[PDB]
């Protein structure tokens, strides 16, 4: 019958607890046992600490009142505090040391996923120290995972006053027997028990999680590692920039710090980076995930030459100019990866660092048209099928649900004949009309892509393939150059089109190239192996793009 | 008959020139005269430097070819280069030293304002050095002021080849006798002269500006300092965030670096910060200029309680959460300034620094309702007029052009009876039906505000005045606190409503408060004295908010 779980911050969701530092400070300074804890609670409901927790005063106003409390306590104990005693120094180190208790947060996320309402109820203060940003960052990371955050200093009440428990129940819209309450301080559990709530005293994490498992009937300990956190489209900041008359680019933006621009492939969306966007922002970066030209909310003009590399790269430079960005890190996948190599070759001043997932850097052959290279290979027969305007559009737009369900599949779930596409007369000729759902995607995720492609269709996206000769002529101007800015190439073991061996001569052009490799990964890298992608990108950004 | 002016970058728009460093390096190192200049030009059209300027190779590829050229030149001169000789060190220092030639840029801006087409035509390279950002920033600042930027390394041609001059004329759509060409290198003028263009050899800035004045008939030297650069609404990045169902906030965004949030007053728009937005972004900040709730493209719900301070401050915190910002600097004016003091009092962790233009911090009096304080003063009689829903709306919405033309005026151009507004029966009862245009604003600027207020009217904006009792009750909770984060108060000498003497007791609440004062400034601070505002804010941000 439980349907809500309430957690404390200090000592429960974040470790170590502040009170723990008071005891460790006493032992380190050879002070009488409990002395700093007595000064902290000095006065009870009338004391300085209660005024602080109720929001009457700020942390900087409380520090000298706590220092005065430490002297009154030392005088009655007949001891002398060291000459270098500082409450600010002690509290600063305690707050900095506090980190998220990962297994406790994972249990909260699992309960929320199974239908529970989750909340944080904490005794906290108005932090106005010069170092207050460290605390703001902690709260931001936690608050996105809970339904409610109730802070004592904002509501004017504190634990253990019985009215804060009534306020909590009114907010949750639940009766006490439907609520689990976790706290590390016994006195704070007593009022919740008097009301009828299930209480768990937190001394060590594992024992508290075992009690929680037993009482909710859900497995929380020994569970598989969850997928990274993903975006909700309606919670994102949406940005719109006009780069040319009748050409507007849409993007999604999150975080602060060095700008990182994400460039998707075919036939994708900004939504293909849903697992990377929160991870990269949390790592200290300002992420801009684009809808490339021809896709989603970006403009989709019908003319073929609007999609040649020269025009696309120039519009990306105009995008940085209108946003007031002198530089950005460029990360691309598939057609987006092809574009980011050309950005580094033609506009290195604007590119802080360049990374490509799956797409190798392949230099143009001045002795052979790209049409002849494509005809002398059976794996690229689909590129000839994509040439005639109207042909692939009619097949791909006929049933959008079938199109995305057939393309977005893991390497072992393939349902498409990759060869003799032209001979067969289409991409889906030997394919089922109702394909099964892949393990990589949910029905809700597929429907987001369906909704986006209902707006402009496949004309714009397919035109990226209809400029082979124009792109070849433009690329021939860079054959004498080398890429000498920080670069990363990530290969995917099981990509059918972009095999890892197609990247082996890149070191001749990018002599200081860094590499990444993902085993058991197909073409749709970001959604196939999201944890592995995040780890490779974050490590490279922190060392080579900082 | 002149209608286009073309400028070189090196030696003309940016000083000192690169060639100037080669000569100064020779003198400093006691090398033979002209040695480094001979190595630089070694090979002519077939030499390394021409390949660099045409985009065949990058700057890092050219450095060791230039080092080899310096050795071949030294061998034939029978001299030895010092043991610590480095082309990279020499070029790095030269590029860093180069700064915008302010009077040359001012002359370019004046000509553009008088109808001329302006362009930069330069011999430049693909910069891939680790320090390339310094150059990208320089180009970004310059490119926003010119119609065209033609770089040799992007077009594959160089000065003095005659085809680059033909390419320039085709781009400008003009005949040679309609073009003025400025360059510091004589050889680069010769082809432009052969075509019939007016040429100016730049040796010193003043003499070149005198020749330019004489030939265009426009005064360029000894002119009054121009106003700061202003935004074009259609060139801005527009951002939209949903903070609550049916409540979406619109903002304009520019720059990179620490986030700065601008909060306008009544009855204004994000457009009221048009002179501060480019200046703050250029100073190294990421500016977010809001349309506050009830205004422009932000949501404007009709309910009065949607505009009380508690709700407004909470939505501003949700805005930072959805954008992934742990902190922002908050700068407000008028009603926006009132809001930023309450953000610092209730959410100090989220506020890096706080600044208010005109609006002082006035603490609530727990012994008297704000309605009684307003009735015991004749200058605030307009606040009683704004109380009754529908009354001030009908008068202010009747003729939008008259409304904005009557309000947006300098201190000496006032046309409104400020007292006995209720007795008189309105704000505009003794006002002309067609008021003259103020010197602060253009007709085009007034029409932007007219267009914005056509969407939602005055209901939302007026509701900010209809929560006096609710705001008073909420503010009473902070009477024991002090503002101890970095703070700035800016007073305006001639503001009729917010007189500087209303701010005199702020030091009791904000003991380390910094101050600014603007003489001969009325209520509309940002557009009345924009240069003075920019200088006060930039100085304070760089010292107290960095
Ligand atoms: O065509 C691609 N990739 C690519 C992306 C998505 C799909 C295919 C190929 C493909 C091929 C055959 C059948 C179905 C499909 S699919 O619709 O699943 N590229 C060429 C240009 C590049 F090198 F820039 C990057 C890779
Ligand atoms: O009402 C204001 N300012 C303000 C802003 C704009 C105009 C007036 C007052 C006003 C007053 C009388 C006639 C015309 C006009 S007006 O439409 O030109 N404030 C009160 C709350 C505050 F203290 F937060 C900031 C200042």
């Amino acid at each position: 019958t439980l349907r809500a779980a309430v957690f404390d911050l200090d000592g429960v969701l974040a470790l170590p607890a502040v009170f723990g530092v008071l005891g460790r400070t006493e032992e380190a300074l050879a002070l009488p046992r409990g002395l700093l804890n007595d000064a902290f609670q000095k006065g009870g409901p009338e004391g300085a600490t209660t005024r602080l927790m109720k929001g009457e005063i700020t942390l900087s106003q409380w520090i000298p009142l706590m220092e005065e409390n430490c002297r009154k306590c030392s005088e009655t104990a007949k001891v002398c505090l060291p000459k270098n005693f500082s409450i600010k120094e002690i509290f600063d180190k305690a707050i900095s040391a506090r980190k998220i208790n990962r297994p406790m947060l994972q249990a909260a996320l699992m309960l929320r996923k199974k239908g529970f309402t989750t909340a944080i109820l904490t005794n906290t203060w108005l932090d106005d120290r010069a170092e207050r940003d460290g605390l703001a960052q902690l709260m931001c990371e936690l608050k996105m995972h809970f339904d409610f955050l109730i802070e004592s200093c904002q509501v004017g009440m504190v634990k253990p006053e019985p009215q804060i428990y009534k306020f909590l129940l009114d907010t949750l819209k639940a009766s006490p027997s439907e609520v689990v309450f976790l706290d590390d301080i016994g006195a704070n559990l007593k009022p919740a028990r008097d009301l009828g709530m299930v209480t768990i005293l937190v001394q060590d994490t594992d024992t508290a999680l075992k009690e929680l498992e037993k009482v909710t009937g859900i497995q929380l300990l020994n569970t598989p590692a969850p997928l990274p956190t993903s975006c909700n489209p309606s919670d994102m900041s949406h940005g719109y920039v006009t780069v040319k008359p009748r050409v507007r680019l849409h993007f999604v933006e999150l975080g602060s710090g060095p700008a990182v621009c994400l460039c998707h492939g075919f036939p994708e969306s900004w939504y293909s980076w849903r697992y990377q966007i929160p991870a990269l922002a949390q790592a200290g970066y300002r992420v801009l995930a684009m809808d490339m030209k021809g896709y989603g909310e970006s403009s989709a003009p019908p003319e073929i030459e609007e999609y040649c590399m020269e025009v696309l790269c120039k519009e990306m430079v105009t995008f940085l100019d209108k946003l007031g960005l002198s530089q950005a890190v460029f990360i691309g996948h598939d057609w987006g990866g092809m574009l980011v190599w050309y950005m580094a070759l033609f506009y290195p001043e604007r590119v802080r660092a360049v990374a490509s997932l799956n797409t190798p850097f392949i230099p143009a052959n001045p002795n052979m048209s790209p049409l002849e290279s494509i005809k002398a290979n059976p794996v690229f027969d689909y590129q000839l099928y994509f040439q005639e305007p109207g042909v692939a559009e009619a097949e791909l737009e006929q049933n959008l649900s079938r199109t995305f369900k057939s393309l977005f599949r893991a390497s072992d779930e393939s349902v498409l004949s990759m060869h003799k596409v032209c001979e067969a007369g289409g991409l889906f000729v030997n394919s089922p009309e109702e394909p099964s759902l892949s393990r990589m995607v949910t029905e809700e995720e597929i429907q987001f892509y369906v909704q986006q492609f209902k707006k402009s269709g496949f004309r714009g996206p397919l035109n990226w393939y209809r400029n082979m000769e124009r792109n070849w002529k433009w690329a021939c101007k860079s054959l004498g150059r080398k890429i000498l800015i920080p670069a990363l190439m990530v290969t995917a073991e099981k990509d059918f089109v972009l095999v890892p061996q197609m990247s082996q001569h890149m070191e001749d052009w990018i002599p200081h190239l860094k590499r990444g490799h993902i085993e058991d990964c197909g073409h749709w890298t970001q959604m196939d192996k999201p944890t592995e992608v995040n780890q490779i990108l974050i490590k490279w950004l922190d060392s080579d793009a900082r």
